[PDB]
């Protein structure tokens, strides 16, 4: 069809600025998810992308670990209001703190991302990261306003561990990944993947790399005008924050699933992505957030979803809750500062292939 090549094209117009590869996993109402790509998996070995390589998908983790905690309200033994005083007795401010605090960006919770190095070989425990958070971070009073809190939903998945007994992985998977049938996700934490699927992730040499946000101190030389920081950072670092790997298709997936009412009970669903409050998250096009899911408006289009970024693998999922499109695309090109192209750049296709969808539908 024109929507398909006009899609297309725009992912190579994409790559053709300096993004060396990008897979897109769409679903259009009344049609199956077609799956399209550009550019490059392998830089140096010139191996074309392809639907089946795997990205680390960051903070869209999150998404993934809030459904985990309301599957668990659900279940009953969990109450979105009580407070986390229940498992984090110490945790200071814990008392002010509900359940719903750790997923809505409120919690005021000192964040460990800043602070982390990116490039190690350090195995990480949710606990010591905790730590890492309060050692390192800043404090600000609960409900204070929206600051985009990572801590937050490492304590989310430190509930679902001592609500199931259970790794949050195990939740996830019986939850979530077996009932969809999601063969090519996994959780880095707790479960190996397959790294010779992984699409190699690209951190850039660019002049708009200003503030980088993260600690890539022993980066070494670029080749090319990169790194490859594919396995610079363990995800056991991200955790319950951003440690998933996975590929467009199965995040579709996910995300037809769950909108269509098949993973959380409407109440639930509601709290993920009807209680929303504004919110801020820097270079992107988010203006609020529920519990779990982030609202980004692209001119006249909105994806109710979230983004991720995590060195060389950046990512915008998203359904559009008015026509019913849903989305990943993923680009295995980056930078550090959150204003660099080859980080907020990412929103640009996304904006394109919206009003494409909107263009082919009047
Ligand atoms: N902050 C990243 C996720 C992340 C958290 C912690 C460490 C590394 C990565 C994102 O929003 O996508
Ligand atoms: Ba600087
Ligand atoms: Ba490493
Ligand atoms: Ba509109
Ligand atoms: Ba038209």
């Amino acid at each position: 069809s024109d929507l398909n090549n006009a899609i297309q094209g725009i992912l190579d117009d994409h790559v053709a600025r300096g993004v060396v590869g990008v897979s897109l996993a769409l679903c259009l109402p009344g049609e199956e998810t077609s799956l399209y790509q550009s550019g490059y998996a392998d830089k140096f070995n010139k191996m074309p992308m392809t639907g089946d390589h795997l990205f680390r998908i960051a903070s869209c983790t999150k998404s993934f670990i809030a459904t985990g905690l309301h599957l668990l309200v659900q279940d009953g033994t969990v109450d979105l209001d009580e407070p986390i005083t229940r498992w984090f007795p110490d945790l200071p401010k814990a008392a002010q703190m509900p359940v719903r605090i750790l997923l809505n960006h409120r919690s005021g919770l000192p964040d460990f991302e800043t602070s982390m190095p990116m490039i190690s070989d350090k195995s990480w425990t949710a606990q010591e990261i905790v730590d890492f958070s309060f050692r390192h971070g800043v404090q600000k009073e609960p409900w204070h306003g929206m600051e985009y809190s990572n801590t937050g939903y490492v304590l989310a998945g430190m509930i679902i561990a001592h609500e199931t007994g259970k790794p949050y992985s195990d939740h996830l998977r019986s939850r979530i990944f077996a009932p969809l049938g999601m063969k090519d996700t996994w959780v880095g934490t707790h479960e190996t993947f397959p790294i010779e699927r992984e699409a190699r992730g690209y951190m850039h040499a660019a002049a708009d790399d200003e503030n980088p946000q993260w600690d890539v101190s022993g980066a070494g030389d670029p080749v090319d005008g990169v790194w490859d920081s594919t396995e610079w950072f363990p995800l056991s670092g991200a955790n319950a924050a951003g440690d998933m790997v996975s590929t467009p298709r199965d995040i579709v997936k996910f995300l037809n699933a769950l909108f269509d009412g098949r993973i959380l009970d409407q109440k639930r669903l509601w709290e993920m992505k009807d209680n929303i409050k504004p919110a801020f998250f820097p270079g992107s096009n988010t203006v609020a957030n529920g519990h779990g899911l982030l609202l980004m408006r692209y001119g006249s289009s909105e994806l109710k979803g979230h983004l991720g970024q995590i060195p060389g693998h950046t990512s915008i999922m998203g359904r559009d809750e008015e026509t019913g499109a849903a989305l990943m695309l993923i680009q295995n090109s980056g930078a550090g500062d959150f204003e660099s192209f080859y980080l907020k750049g990412v929103n640009e296709p996304v904006d394109r292939v919206l009003e494409a969808i909107k263009n082919s539908r009047s």
